[PDB]
């Protein structure tokens, strides 16, 4: 039903939480900008074409109605003068339509494009993280050995007194080394944790911005039709056009 | 270069700043972002506090504790004595800020639980609900369909009165559509909302464990510092060498940068 | 080259053997692993049937159809009215056994949804209490601190006492990471038993609406027949020739390979 | 608490539904064979392991009791004549700990490598699907277009049977190119859905695994200690002994 008006607010609210994201890669930045611009630009351009289309349908709809009631002498000089007044009108809603389509599919590609290079990112953070954790795994055993010793040193009074003092280099070499490891898987997993969510969010923009696209491009599609004798022609004709200006309606709805 | 508790703050920082740009969300997700609003806004700042007086304390006492052990001579037991007295001073302030810290953090990441269960119930009787509608909808395409077999089995006062009632039923099922996509609109926004504050959890669980390690280690320290007290008075030599390995435990654990 | 039914049903195989390989479930699981063995077993040979009778029917109708468009004279309207019977009597069984296998797919996916959602409601009760055992572990560590607080604070009849207390409470906090780490295990079973259920219901949605658009199909089809049964008897040129659309529709929609 | 246990029981689920799987690439039939030995020859060692930790400390924890309960002469004899039976009790199970240790660390570090590389051809598939996927969605436009063309001309009479000839024609090229794309599209979906749920199982199994080294590197520590006069001497030192024999039934509890 109102599938156009919720897309649209789906897309706002994911547009202003990747926005909130900061300290992220070019292809994210590439995302905030492009998203930015779809929602700033193309999303009002859909309002606007909604409304054209349902006001130009609703109207074209009635003068449908007028015509089949109509009596009077078949003229031929009416059909083409009325189908020409219909071709006008509907040429530059044609035209928005299609423009809408094309840079909406452009854009989508876009964020599709950064999306991927963005996962490729991502593995390859992963792929860092398993080496460094190896290391960080075995200096951690060490200092778990190195607190053990300590303890026990400790409870044999003064005879673990030389004992502590050698181990008390150690344990302050293996504390630095953990430190300084644990600091940089920490670092690396809080950028695939940040990604894993900006990822989560332009992934959702990109869904609804698809269902926009399918609603644009059936819209368009109708209108290609409508834009695109004998008496009983004109019954047959007017009753098929009538057909696609109401499936518009629906297509269009809010 | 920056240390756990430091890339910790800075990640609930950026994380903060995420959960407060969700919108029309449930009383339990408000709830998140007011907590979170004011775990940065004051928590934070609480935690830096306590890590700079833990640093300067871990200075202090590593060079008081590093001139006790040069001395070569034997040791005084009344200066041992009123050392031990200054040192249970300055540690006793030290220790109850850094627990007060650990309280004031697992409260409030205590309830970031709570109203993060509480919206994941929620979720699930969302997921009830489209299962629902989409059984209402399954069930109104059946009698769009019968509606149309029973039309393409067919005088003109049966379809001026059919016309009607088939619009009224397509006007059922494109509601149902929307209710359905309305539905997981929602579901969508909520599961991403969970993300962020799972995310705001795991990086303060990283705090809270960190700052525990850190009471854990004063208390160390403090047990090595009053077996010297109690008590052959170069015994002092063992507990101070041990002091000072806690001492300098507290100086990486706690430090703004790590090695 | 497998089509889109073909591959629905060959995932739908896979999943399964995988949803059997979970032991230790509740029963809301092993409600999903008998319906999908059921699945497995029973309604997809129903539907590679189904298929097969689809492509067999579409392929003389698109030979008989053709056969009729490359007459040159005008047609007889009893033998036009006579071939439309044909037809109808050839499409009934047809369309009948596409709306069966469409009913039986919907109710078995209908109830894996059901029992989707009634393990989704236990795997947050289970971290309703992960976090209750979580607090009262957050708490049971309070006391292991304030009674070692309490000990390095300090005669041998008060820690004969001590040491039997400090015991039980170390077997308590044991205890309840145990109890923790129990439920986590639960928790990532259950959590990896939805993923491959919900994968397959993604499949089995595939199928179904596969097969409803066939349903659709025969029905346009259908339309498009009987408009010559009704009736210038040259309109059955047209009417062939859309019936003939829908007939090749089929035989993409349905094909063992896809193109 | 019952950490080895609780973590043998999961790496069990996990190793029956990892075996589940089938048609998948090199790197998951890794995995697969891994974690195939892992359970069949690691697993019953670990428990061998436990048992014969447990028999040894129980015994041991024993004995260091009847010796801080003993008097009579400090015999230097007797203390160098004990301690060697332990450091000969101790030696054998020192080596099964660290083998152990040494080959699940081996085996993990596998898992991890198949995981990171499985990963990497999970996000080269979901490229794929881009670039086809916008074939697809394209030719799914024109195929809609197509379709109401067919339902306007059919409304023409047999002035639109001409169009719907010509139509017809078109219908079928671009349902046979539609077929064709979604099925390509359907087929890689198929693998990525397979290998998320394969990468799940194996990630559950590799996080269980590093719990049980974790527990096997502490008990490994343990027994490195108690593996390496005046008479209070021997009081402090079996007292130490005897803190470590009993955090020993602690690590290694059933």
């Amino acid at each position: 039903n109102g599938i156009l008006s919720q897309s649209i607010a789906n897309m706002q609210q994911a547009e202003a939480t990747i926005q909130s994201f900061s300290g992220l890669p070019q292809n994210a930045v590439n995302i905030q900008q492009n998203v930015g611009e779809v929602v700033a630009a193309l999303l009002p351009q859909v309002q606007t074409m909604q409304q054209q289309v349902l006001a130009f349908a609703a109207r074209l709809e009635l003068q449908l109605t007028q015509q089949l009631a109509n009596t009077g002498p078949f003229n031929p000089e009416a059909l083409k003068a009325f189908v020409d007044l219909v071709q006008q009108e509907i040429a530059p809603i044609q035209t928005l339509t299609a423009q809408t389509l094309t840079a909406s599919q452009s854009a989508n590609d876009r964020i599709t494009q950064d999306n991927i290079a963005l996962q490729r990112i991502g593995v390859e953070l992963q792929a860092t993280i398993a080496g460094l954790q190896s290391n960080l795994d075995g200096a951690r055993q060490e200092l778990d050995s190195l607190n053990k010793k300590k303890l026990y040193l400790l409870g044999l009074g003064l005879l673990g007194l030389p004992g502590l003092i050698a181990l008390a280099v150690t344990l302050t070499q293996t504390q630095n080394k953990v430190s300084s490891l644990e600091g940089q898987v920490n670092q690396i997993e809080g950028q695939i944790q940040r990604q894993q969510g900006f990822l989560g969010q332009t992934t959702a923009f990109s869904q609804q911005f698809g269902s926009l696209i399918d609603r644009v491009s059936k819209v368009g599609n109708t209108i290609s039709l409508l834009g695109g004798g004998d008496p009983e022609l004109a019954r047959l004709f007017f009753t098929a056009a009538l057909t696609e200006v109401r499936t518009l309606q629906v297509d269009a709805s809010l």
